[PDB]
RNA sequence: AGGAUCAGGAAUCGUCACUCUUUGACUCUUCAAAAGAGCCACUGAAUCCAACUUGGUUGAUGAGUCCCAUAACCUUUGUACCCAGUGAGAAACCGUAUGGCGCGAUGAUCUACCCAUGGGUGGGUACAAAUGGCAGUCUGACAAGU
């Protein structure tokens, strides 16, 4: 029952908050950084993977 | 006799690298513009819209994970302290000719206010804890190549 963009913050979503009530930025890439896939990217292009 | 111009005192190396600093050049480049050896043609490259293509709301792009929501800073409720230390002072006899726990340094003795040495209030300091505060659960439509 959690969306796809949950999927992505699941875990450290401090900065997702700081996102959310003080005018900043969310994490792209969340508790699935450490996924199997994530890092086999370069640089940026780890962050739209995320999704 | 003491001082300053033209023997009381270290300095004769045919360089290899490495690092650092220094300035100068340099492709540029902001202050900030302004001037343009000018025009044609050929040819090349690049960019931008239209176009088309491929992929996409079975989610394209945009994005402060890590500065740790795994927190910081408090806030309330249960405990440990101190304005651990203090350190010499605490209580008045004796089984069948003779034998001892009868204290005590090797420790006796204690753990800012009112109430006659019974109880506690007040502040700092520390932690455990919070489904407590501070403190309110991402976007969503183009993207990319020629």
């Amino acid at each position: 029952k959690s969306p796809a963009s949950t999927i992505q913050i699941l875990g450290a979503e401090k900065a997702l908050f700081r996102a959310l009530k003080t005018k900043h930025d969310t994490p792209k890439y969340g508790l699935l950084y450490h996924a199997s896939l994530v890092g086999q990217a370069t640089g940026k292009n780890k962050g739209k993977i995320a999704r």
